[PDB]
């Protein structure tokens, strides 16, 4: 389900993300590398990376484009944490190209964990961060299964 956050929880989310916000491309490159290294089955999902050793593709503009675009979305969700409909819209618009793509909830959840582990959050910030991410994944999965118009 979608469960709204308090203004304190909204604030904890912004604070949690702030080191990443100030280094979005850098952090994105590292997390995306770490995700494809830990969960290598996912690399084939990207036609542009398919068939290359990960270490050969990690320094390409294209790899960094892919990693950066993920982080831009989360940046925009964090910016919209206080606006349910605007947070939902960010997700709705990015969900479209993932629809009917053969990516499991497991592969998405695996990326979520790599992001989490990278942030080294204390439990107060982690709790607020997980409320936001639970909302993100609720919206995202509803949209993947053709129930996106509900958030309009
Ligand atoms: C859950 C966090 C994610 C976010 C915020 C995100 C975001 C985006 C964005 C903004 C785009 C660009 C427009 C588009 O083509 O959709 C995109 C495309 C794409 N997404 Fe993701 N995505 C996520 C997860 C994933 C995962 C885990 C996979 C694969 C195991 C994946 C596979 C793809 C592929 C294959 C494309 C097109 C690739 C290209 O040729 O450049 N996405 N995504």
């Amino acid at each position: 389900a979608f469960v709204g956050l308090s203004d304190s929880e909204e604030k904890l989310v912004r604070d949690a993300w702030a080191p990443i916000h100030g280094d979005l491309q850098g952090t994105a490159n590292t997390v995306f590398y770490n995700y494809l290294k830990k969960y290598p089955s996912n690399q084939d999902k990207f036609e542009t990376l398919k068939g290359h050793p990960l270490d050969e593709v990690k320094d390409t503009a294209n790899f960094k484009l892919i990693a950066g675009r993920i982080f831009t979305i989360f940046d925009n969700c964090v910016k919209n944490v206080g606006n349910d409909k605007g947070f939902q819209k960010v997700i709705a618009d990015m969900s479209g190209p993932h629809v009917a793509r053969p990516i499991t909830h497991g592969s998405y959840n695996d990326l979520r964990g790599v992001i989490y582990d990278s942030m080294h959050l204390d439990s107060t910030h982690g709790a607020a961060w997980n409320k936001m991410m639970d909302n993100f994944f609720y919206v995202f999965y509803e949209c993947l299964d053709g129930r996106c118009s509900q958030f309009s």
